[PDB]
């Protein structure tokens, strides 16, 4: 036997770091959890107990702190690059480093009015993430996303002119709610190492801003055909604004919310144009997923 | 043997409703999950197998549409006094109804500026609840709360002066982190019926936002000598706001973030005034609680 | 405005202990999660931001680690009645402590059909807990329970003969699924202190023991009329098996198996005596409680 | 733009099935939860509102419960083989499908020493899974896994002689807990259809078993070097056992447990010999992976 694939690390490294400005007051917090492994030539260390070829997962947990404090620990893009960086050029025998970063929300207060300087706000469980791979000898691929953004419409959503045969029970529908948590990723241009990707720097931001606008105003405006149809539209319109991404993927929940027949009951008319109260499904749910590139 | 307590009702009964305007288009969404547990003369169910006494769980999830179908949803403290009051109504051997409520966020869209008539953000996971306790004899019994509303300040949160003794290693500070998950809770004036509720319903949305208000603001401008001298002062300032109150009570976990000794690398200084990457630590928590009432 | 109750320690506290039978090599494992909240002398530290009251939550930390380390963590009737006690015998001003304790399973393995001396398995997520009230002057109350006991069984229940109005729908049946995910609770009459609690100790654990026997025996055995009447049962008969309990609780959610009719395709029969196939339904549930004493 | 990917259908269906042996009494039960996601001629869904390409989830959905009522639900692997088989048979234009099924585990009761005919267990969370990937031209892919098996040991693990650097403060250990949550996966040759799978039915029961035997054996008596020293034991034992299967994986958590120093406490002794009240870390955690194929 031998080992066809292998990575090893620190999973689940929370991490904060805050900013203050001595001249203002005013301070900035960042939160985030951190996985890195690392791939190389590390294959003894399974086959014949040779722990001198692991990098010890608590000193990559040591690694991903100091890094934060040695250097801006957004956005997320630059500092995965840095991070992954870091172990393929201290260790010659790593060959790649696989960073995953999952940042939380702490949005600044406004008290009275007036943003706060250091009082913050988880104001939504929406996650903005990273992927970056580094490997050495083909640079830094790089995927961004946003996830756990929840969202729902109460109407202007329809699903009819679906196939038809002996398994299908669902009724057309011409005014439907439609529910999801959007998970929305876009793959980057590879980099060729840490100067491309600083190159580029101030688009990390503006990609995410950007996706996260055309999500929620495509979802609210669409009269949506399918989740296909809304989704689609959604991955277009971010490739055709930014043209250092190569592709976006979505993977959209349907999640459903049933109409309540009461019509056993004294007659209550709780359907079609007088549905008012809906039963949330918790599951099952539709699942839905593509992926869009440049023709 | 004697059943010396029994209730018994439908859990996790999730509910959505819809307001629609006609004539301007504008769209409102309500959800919910709901429990309905009831008490009464129903011990023989439980000692001599008599159903007869059950209005069964499977009845009381319909009459929790039906409700919501025939009234209004919100404020929700007005909602589960109408349903408990039901249940004691109806049935003649049915002294007591228990009805939680947990709202849900859907907060309506801004797209390009201007709020969109019908789609919605999940905008943080803090929930408004209610529960009312409607007593044959004794009235309507409602404690508001919201919760999982989740803060941090980086700075202006101090820790010191407390218990030193041959169990104590933690060090006085006084410039540390203070994070949070608020659940704030107020207990109302008994209520002797559905009538008096009624007569007081713009109160309950009114005292949420005062609740909700004081509790960001004092976190924010709070100079913090402890969680416990924090606390304090947000109740004491909305028993202050509303006389219907009769108690406001907290229950706050002290979400730790430790500093980080680097200086064995490097002699890198990340502790004292140098601190800025923090481990967020999972567990174990403080937890502090106080209920304050009028002297 | 006025303390009117106050709490306050560590919650989440993660704790392992290994015993090593140096002469026999075999090992034994405990591990738990423990909570600890005092009360007493301590609303200045709310209303005049006096720490000099408090025992810091942190301290509480290290008291529950070197408790562990002095004494024995099982039965954890006793582990929990010796922290407690300490609370109030070593700080004049602390008048109660209230300990919870969560006790995780690691059942020692079978490997080639021996018991291993120091390997363990989490052979289920079902939990031991109690919850131990030491309150100076007034002796120690302790509750015993199990939670999270996840059972089905696939016929031998009905539910028929319940009360029936206009706002039923649930049919009557001879033949259903019933699951749950049994907590269930003993109280122990009261003991003066840690004197009286050492005297039982080999109750807790046999007691422990018969409530589960009793508890799976019964569901298994019992041709249930409903889910009151099955846990009724149980409780008396934990009563008449532990005379120094004084109570027995239930909380039993009633986790529904639909019934699907497929009889719209091809005419497939999977009603009644055809039922073979179920939908599940993660919610809502039925919910059904009581204590039993004795008369 | 141009649909690069695409994959659609139901997540999170529940499924239950009950058999019952007339003659004998004895009933078994089996519940799932499945996901089935399709591909095919489908983009135009996306690209141009065609909802005609659209077999509709809930479709999806229907034709789980049918094929689990005309057909066994176990192994898994057969069920889920079946189950992509109909669909790129029954719908010309779908030419993959994707089907993701969790075995919960029901595991008969033993009442007074004797297996009850119709009453079961939930003996622990520990999972059965497949993936059985269907696609037009190519077979039938099955990847099979055991997941969620969560075991310690006491002693009997070893870490040092791995890299020491500016970055590590990790100290070398001779004795140590292992802890972590088995994720075992093994890679089956590719079948050519239905009647290949159905031609090894017995080796995917004898497979999961013997997969977890030489899990739980190896985690047991492995003196271990390391994560990385002992999985790779378990999956040559596993390779050498089932010529059918290509490769096996593992993915483990290191589930940390911290010594707890305690000697500033009345010079408490819980370190190297002496230790036996330990810190369960809950994050972070080592995560170790390889994959093991034939030389
Ligand atoms: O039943 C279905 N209803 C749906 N709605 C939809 O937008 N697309 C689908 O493909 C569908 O996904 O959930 N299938
Ligand atoms: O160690 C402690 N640190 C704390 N901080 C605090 O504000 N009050 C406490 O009582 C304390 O709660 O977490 N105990
Ligand atoms: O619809 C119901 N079905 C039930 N079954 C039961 O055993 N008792 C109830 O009171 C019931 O609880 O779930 N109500
Ligand atoms: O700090 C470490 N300790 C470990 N133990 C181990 O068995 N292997 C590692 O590679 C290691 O993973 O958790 N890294």
């Amino acid at each position: 036997s031998a080992v066809k694939a292998a990575r090893y690390g620190k999973d689940n490294v929370r991490v904060y770091k805050v900013h203050k400005d001595e001249k203002t007051g005013v301070q900035t917090v960042y939160e985030m959890t951190v996985c890195v492994l690392l791939e190389g030539e590390i294959e003894t260390s399974y086959t014949k107990a040779d722990n001198s070829v692991i990098v010890a997962t608590d000193s990559i947990k040591n690694t991903i702190y100091i890094t934060a404090k040695q250097n801006p620990v957004t956005p997320p893009e630059l500092f995965g690059s840095i991070l992954g960086t870091h172990f393929i050029e201290k260790y010659n025998h790593i060959h790649a480093a696989h960073v995953n970063i999952v940042c939380h929300r702490w949005t600044r207060m406004d008290i009275d009015g007036k943003p706060h300087p250091h009082s913050f706000i988880r104001d939504s469980e929406e996650k903005r993430n990273v992927q970056v791979d580094v490997v050495e000898g083909k640079g830094i691929d790089i995927k961004s996303s946003l996830s756990g953004l929840t969202v729902l419409k109460s109407t202007n959503s329809q699903f009819w002119g679906f196939l038809r045969d002996e398994y299908t029970t669902l009724k057309e529908t011409w005014d439907r709610i439609l529910s999801t948590d959007v998970d929305a990723t876009w793959q980057w241009k590879n980099f060729s190492g840490l100067q491309e990707v600083r190159s580029h720097v101030p688009k990390f931001d503006a990609t995410w801003a950007t996706a996260r606008e055309v999500t929620l105003k495509t979802f609210a405006e669409d009269n949506s055909a399918s989740v296909q149809a809304t989704m689609y539209k959604m991955a277009e319109q971010i490739l055709a604004r930014q043209q250092l991404i190569e592709t976006v993927e979505y993977s959209l929940p349907n999640k459903h919310y049933f109409e309540i027949d009461l019509s056993w009951h004294k007659g209550l008319q709780n359907t079609g144009k007088n549905a008012e109260v809906f039963a949330p499904q918790s599951d099952p749910n539709g699942l839905i997923k593509c992926t869009v590139g440049r023709s």
